[PDB]
């Protein structure tokens, strides 16, 4: 864990040039970085607009990034921090970018996206019991999903991290357990199922905003998957990405299966959803 200065990661990143932005958000901005020649990203902190968060989130994501490692989490290689000047990640680069990004010949066949929820099953199944304490990531969604030069997919952004011991929700909130979202409340559970709504959204292509239909009645990403799981295989059909293929029987057979997995991640009820170990299983025997 090495500590940059505020130069070292200026010169690193061209002067924190708008052409080096690879990601963005109210409380941060990424940048490509260039530090023996090692290609970095630079997430800095928005300290001027929000402190109090800034530091939040930045000493939530140093502390717990630090403490953890995993081949499908990000990799944490040094900070800034220079109270009222940077305080900043210095990240391992992720040359495809996020899963946000992939999702909206393609690569991104049935087996493409299954290999995904694999990979994010993996880095979730660690951050849940392969650590000293579990450690609930509480934003899982595919802006927090990074892709490796082989396409690997890499659990990120640990500034909401908890260590133990038209539309119908906007942005990040169709994400969120019920009991997260209202209550924050805490416990594995919240990432199971959030990782439901994203593998329903990898498959699907559709946001988990959801929709207010005209009765004033909102229809869930969960509930539109549920009522096409529940059509059979041509119901499934109907609902999936319309850039996917879906030519073989074994590519909608694998896609129902995983959306029924993921149905049963995102039930409203904590103790109803699986453990991500169990989750993990079943997606395994679905890679064969
Ligand atoms: N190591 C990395 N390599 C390449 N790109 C990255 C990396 N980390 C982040 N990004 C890009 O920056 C975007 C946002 O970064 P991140 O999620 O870490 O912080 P944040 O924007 O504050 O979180 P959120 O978007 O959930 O509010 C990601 O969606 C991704 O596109
Ligand atoms: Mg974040």
């Amino acid at each position: 864990l090495r500590r940059f200065s505020y130069g070292q990661l200026a010169a690193a990143t061209n002067s924190f040039d708008q052409g080096n932005v690879i990601g963005s958000s109210n409380l941060s901005t990424v940048y490509k970085g260039v530090l023996g020649g090692m290609v970095v990203a630079v997430k800095r902190l928005n300290l001027e607009q929000f402190p109090s968060k800034s530091d939040k989130c930045f000493l939530t994501e140093l502390a717990t990034l630090s403490r953890l490692r995993h081949k499908n989490l990000a990799r944490v290689v040094g900070y800034a921090w220079e109270a009222g000047k940077i305080k900043a990640l210095v990240l391992d680069y992720m040359v495809n970018g996020d899963l946000d990004g992939a999702i909206h010949p393609s690569r991104w066949t049935v087996r493409e996206r299954l290999r995904v929820c694999v990979s994010v099953a993996h880095g979730l199944v660690y951050l849940h019991s392969g650590y000293d304490f579990p450690v609930v990531h509480c934003a899982v969604k595919p802006s927090n999903v990074l892709l490796d030069g082989d396409w690997e997919a890499r659990v990120s952004d640990f500034g909401t991290a908890r260590m133990l011991g038209s539309s119908a929700f906007r942005g990040t909130v169709g994400y969120m357990a019920p009991e997260f979202a209202y209550m924050r409340t805490v416990s594995t559970k919240v990432d199971v199922f959030s990782f439901g709504v994203l593998a329903m959204e990898l498959f699907t292509g559709r946001r988990p905003t959801g929709t207010i239909e005209e009765d004033g009645v909102p229809l869930t990403l969960q509930q539109l998957v549920d009522n096409a799981v529940s059509r059979g295989l041509d119901g499934v059909h109907a609902v999936l990405d319309p850039r996917m293929k879906v030519a073989t029987e074994a590519d909608l057979s694998t896609a129902a299966d995983v959306l029924a997995v993921a149905l049963s991640c995102a039930a409203f009820e904590p103790a109803d959803r699986p453990d991500m170990g169990a989750v993990l299983s079943s997606l395994l025997k679905m890679s064969k």
